[PDB]
């Protein structure tokens, strides 16, 4: 899985340790070893979501097999929100996610690509 | 709509509420309440754009519905190069956009997604 | 092509004109012109990579044409870890690459589309 969270807090407002944490858990609810499991949190940005400026966040989940269709991504999305609402202390109206499906030929890893690992 | 601008200006060349006037602007061009328009602006990036390191800007439109034909997306990309050489004094050799459609099972809100919404 | 490479080394540990030898790479691993490619870096992330935060990068290649087969994707990948490795002082366990195909009537360019230009 690539997990990459986009924020307007500022860093120092982003709890210490947060990609570590979203990543244990992502493994966790996607159902992957974590280290299949990447994270990136890109934090003081200016951002608007559902048209407002207050602090928010937008998740992005990329992943093979686990997160194409409308009820896998439902079950999901509850987990998704339930950690992140707490840790960066926002309500569930400033987070939002996407999902996206990947196959094995788009990961390129060590040089080649999973297609072939 | 979830729109994405990375920019090689730094944070204080890129004008004051850019992301509130871009929210607006992209609610009136693909036709969405402002209330469902995300918008973020990631500035004071290494970029090039067209083989050069000029200054530039890259826009990332995702959308249900309104962003998967050429015509549509020539329709968008007319009103979105004017907005934004207006507002970051660039040139339209200095900005691309790519459009992605999304489908409803791909968005979590709420810990749900919008197809039970 | 549109590359976008994420990393976890602080802005003074990524190498100076890191993206112009990155755009000419790419040019030459892609069989692409230069001043059609187009290359983002974002420093000073948090990221965890394979569920560890040592330093790393992710890296997205989004092209029309060339990267969509696994045996494609499997020769740029070794091309491209070639030059992330070296250029970043990484081992290759600390790099990915996604692989996005993109068709014409999703690039805006002046105004319009790829696929009425």
């Amino acid at each position: 899985p690539f997990l990459e969270l986009d924020t307007n807090l500022p860093a120092n407002r982003v709890p210490a340790g947060l990609e570590k944490r979203l990543c244990a858990a992502a493994a966790s609810i996607l159902g992957k070893p974590a280290d299949r499991v990447n994270v990136t949190v890109r934090p003081g940005l200016a951002m608007a979501l559902s048209g407002s400026t207050e602090p928010c966040a937008q998740l992005s989940i990329a992943s093979i097999g686990v997160v194409g269709t409308a009820e896998d991504n439902r079950s999901h999305s509850a987990h998704f929100f339930e950690f992140l609402t707490k840790e960066l202390a926002l309500g569930q109206d400033r987070i939002l996610i996407r999902f996206f499906p990947l196959e094995s030929w788009q990961i390129g890893k060590i040089g080649t690509v999973m297609t072939f690992l």
